[PDB]
């Protein structure tokens, strides 16, 4: 599913990401924009042999099982294909664990490099939330 910007904002808000660990909704929308282009089906293989999955590009080294990532963990206790669903529940629940792990939203490289320190409120402009 390719979400609209405000469509995704409403869903993320609906699932309690606004202000989760102190990160405003616009941070999460911006992260999704630059991680996945708002596409739940996005997958990207990493140099380390892991793959990132879904709207928030969650990693098979630590967070989900894809059967092809050696020595990895599955700390969200899910097949990585769950992160590609049109229903973002699994991605959100897993993201809450990731952002709680110590480095906050720095776990998302596209957030750090493209959202952090920017006017992230812009990402929810025009949305009825
Ligand atoms: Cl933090
Ligand atoms: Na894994
Ligand atoms: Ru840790």
């Amino acid at each position: 599913k390719v979400f609209g910007r405000c469509e995704l904002a409403a869903a993320m808000k609906r699932h309690g990401l606004d202000n989760y660990r102190g990160y405003s909704l616009g941070n999460w929308v911006c992260a999704a924009k630059f991680e996945s282009n708002f596409n739940t089906q996005a997958t990207n293989r990493n140099t380390d042999g892991s793959t990132d999955y879904g709207i928030l590009q969650i990693n098979s080294r630590w967070w989900c099982n894809d059967g092809r990532t050696p020595g990895s963990r599955n700390l969200c206790n899910i097949p990585c294909s769950a992160l590609l669903s049109s229903d973002i529940t699994a991605s959100v629940n897993c993201a809450k664990k990731i952002v709680s792990d110590g480095n906050g939203m720095n776990a998302w490289v596209a957030w750090r490099n493209r959202c952090k320190g920017t006017d992230v409120q812009a990402w929810i402009r025009g949305c009825r939330l």
